[PDB]
């Protein structure tokens, strides 16, 4: 029993900080073999500082891949994972490892939004810190902080130096555009709910997805299609709720709120969770 | 900018889980140095579980019997005693990944991160509090038995959890590394129920300083309260009490955001008997009671937006 926002265990990426220093600018890089990979605003190769650690790498080439910078070093990481660079789609998650001269300091939870920004929790010196998924020995490299939003939110990139959003790097007017609500993600919780025993947001009722959507639109939630119905497939099966039938609880969640009552906890409609997240807390996968 | 219910980074913890299997009963354990920490109902059988009398249950058995799995290579027992409810177990192997750490018996109130595993395996990391009615809200499922809560401020991992069970209510009860109980809970299968539970005064305090360092401040007022009338007040909504102490601590973020405690403690007043109508505190409709003064001078800014 319980329900955490769980992220990934950290140690495969803590291996892979290192200190980055351009000038006067300090961030942090991800070294994995003889490259150090860390944003292009950080800025010949003795003018890069790398630190591991207490011991100082020495650089012998650079280059440039879109918006991330890659640092040829003399030494290949002996604490490099099994890995793979993988650009993510929003509404999915991935743990981030915050990190602070090359040191990591916390580790979190969060989900892509379909604004393309984070809800981070990011001070000066975090940029370069990444986020990733493990799946059994892989770490998946997919995103690399960058930059802060005037509204608090977070805007990176994947490893290959691809922005998530139409954002830019660089001092210029950018804003989030409007958020909406992850709904197969605020089912996958609602199914989750039901395992842990919380049952009384279910109801008799089914809907169309034709229906919900014209609700869903209707509250800034993001439409919900076949493919996400077809994913909640095992959630489904497992709690014995069909897909269009936990449809029918969330809009009335919607059209009458909680009256006091919490799910999990929580008094608002989470949407940080996947269904896969989902299946694998009441399962226990590890790594 | 932004605020997190932020882990401690697991990789120092990460290598010390092993898998430890008495019998038919398997779940983690702590490899330290030499020694592999665990909880002492590993020697049980779900029947024994009833009234357990462990020192009969230990006095038969032998090292040999205790299989205790780092990785892919299983380690050698050479010895074993039972402090507490942690049984010990003497390994021939000192762990070369034991990073520098220590045993810390935490008060309610206090965060740690907690290390989920399974089989030896770690699945996943979270952040949680030390319930006043000394219960952790956990996320554990059967097999988890044996997996730690710790801290890591420096290089030095303070470990102070240890899992045991969970309780009807879908909560958990464990001990400190020394075996003792946090609680007034038994590693036995008897009536057990926690306490009723409170919110964690200092803590949502702590979170309000910290919305104020973050730009919000549409729940302060300009009203002041007294200690006493602070709590008997708070003590209606389930609140704990707001000791002294607790104000002392509050300390240097009064300084830092301007606002007295006892102020803070006004604006709290006002939100339990208001509500939130339909506002947010830092993205959250409830009060959060999971970080620690502490907690949020560090991850907040020392410049208040
Ligand atoms: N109420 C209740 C429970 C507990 S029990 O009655 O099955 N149980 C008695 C018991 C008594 C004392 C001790 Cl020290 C340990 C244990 C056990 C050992 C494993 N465990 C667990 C531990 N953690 C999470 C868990 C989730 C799901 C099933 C077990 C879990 C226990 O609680 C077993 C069903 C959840
Ligand atoms: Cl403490």
């Amino acid at each position: 029993s319980g329900f955490r926002k769980m992220a990934f265990p950290s140690g495969k990426v803590e291996g892979c900080m290192v200190q980055v220093t351009c000038g006067t600018t300090t961030l942090n890089g991800l070294w994995l073999d003889d490259v150090v990979y860390c944003p292009r605003h950080v800025i010949s190769n003795h003018n890069f500082l790398v630190q591991a650690g207490n011991v100082q790498l020495r650089v012998i080439g650079h280059s440039m891949q879109n918006c991330v910078l890659k640092l040829k070093v003399d030494t290949a990481n002996p604490k490099t994972p099994k890995y793979k660079f993988v650009r993510i789609q929003p509404g999915q998650t991935f743990s981030v490892l915050a990190c602070y001269n090359g040191s990591p300091s916390g580790v979190y939870q969060c989900a892509m939004r379909p604004n393309f920004t984070i809800k981070g929790s990011f001070l000066n010196g975090s940029c370069g810190s990444v986020g990733f998924n493990i799946d059994y020995d892989c770490v998946s490299f997919c995103y690399m902080h960058h930059m802060e939003l005037p509204t608090g939110v977070h805007a990176g990139t994947d490893l290959e130096g691809n922005f998530y959003g139409p954002f830019v790097d660089r001092q210029t007017a950018q804003a989030a555009g409007t958020d909406t609500t992850i709904t197969v993600n605020v089912l996958a919780w609602l199914y989750a709910a039901v395992i842990n025993g919380d049952r009384w947001f279910l109801n008799r009722f089914t809907t169309t997805l034709n229906d919900f959507n014209l609700v869903a639109m209707k509250y800034n939630y993001e439409p919900l299609t076949q493919d996400h119905v077809d994913i909640l497939g095992p959630l489904s099966a497992q709690t014995g709720i069909a897909v269009l039938d936990m449809c029918a609880s969330l809009k009335e969640l919607l059209q009458n709120g909680m009256n006091g009552r919490t799910i999990l906890g929580s008094a608002l409609l989470e949407d940080e969770f996947t269904p896969f997240d989902v299946v694998r807390q009441c399962s226990g996968v590890t790594f």
